Order: structure tokens, then sequence, then C-alpha cells
């Protein structure tokens, strides 16, 4: 039920944190 | 799913829109 | 950097929230 | 220059929407 879809969405929160967090850390590294 | 599953989708949105702008944010300062 | 390099960065959030709302659709159908 | 920058922001444009096709693939696998 939602207990397994809210730990996929955490899941891919998470992933697209460490996206964003990376793009600026290379925007910076530029 | 049905529309309880709909609640959990949106939630995440949200939390997607905010990661989002605060990115936006850090960009602009940049 | 400069005011220059803040249309690209709008450039892309702008697509960036593309992604996004396309990515609800598919939630909402689904 | 904005090459560089342009060049970035495909790149993770990229692995976004990656991101969200591998999201909604696995909503659907459940
Ligand atoms: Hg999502
Ligand atoms: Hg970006």
């Amino acid at each position: 039920g939602g207990g397994e879809i809210w730990k996929l969405h955490e899941e891919f929160l998470k992933k697209f944190e460490e996206l964003l967090k990376l793009h600026e850390e290379r925007l910076k590294k530029m």
C-alpha cells in the first residue's frame, strides 16, 4: 500500500537531491 | 491506484518543486 | 557568473519544470 | 563560457529524465 509507495518516493527524492547537489557542485568546479 | 495513492504522489511532487526552487536560488546567487 | 550565464540557468530550470509536470501527468493517469 | 555551461546542463537534464523515467518504471513494476 502507501508504505511501499512512500519508501519508493523517499528513495528518488534522495536521489534527486544528490543529483541537484552534484550539479551545482560541478558548476562551481567550473 | 485509487485517489488514495494520489495524495502520496502529490505530496512528493510538492517536495520536488521545493528542491527545484532552492536549486534555482543557489544558482541565482551563484 | 554575470547575468549572461543566468539566461542559461533559467533556460534549463524551465526545461526542468517541464519534465516534472509531464511526470505528474503520467502519475495522475497511472 | 556558455558552451561548457550548456553541456553541463544538457548532461543533468538527461540524467534527471532517466531518474524520472526510472521512478515511474518501478512505480508500475509495483
Ligand atoms: Hg516522483
Ligand atoms: Hg540545473
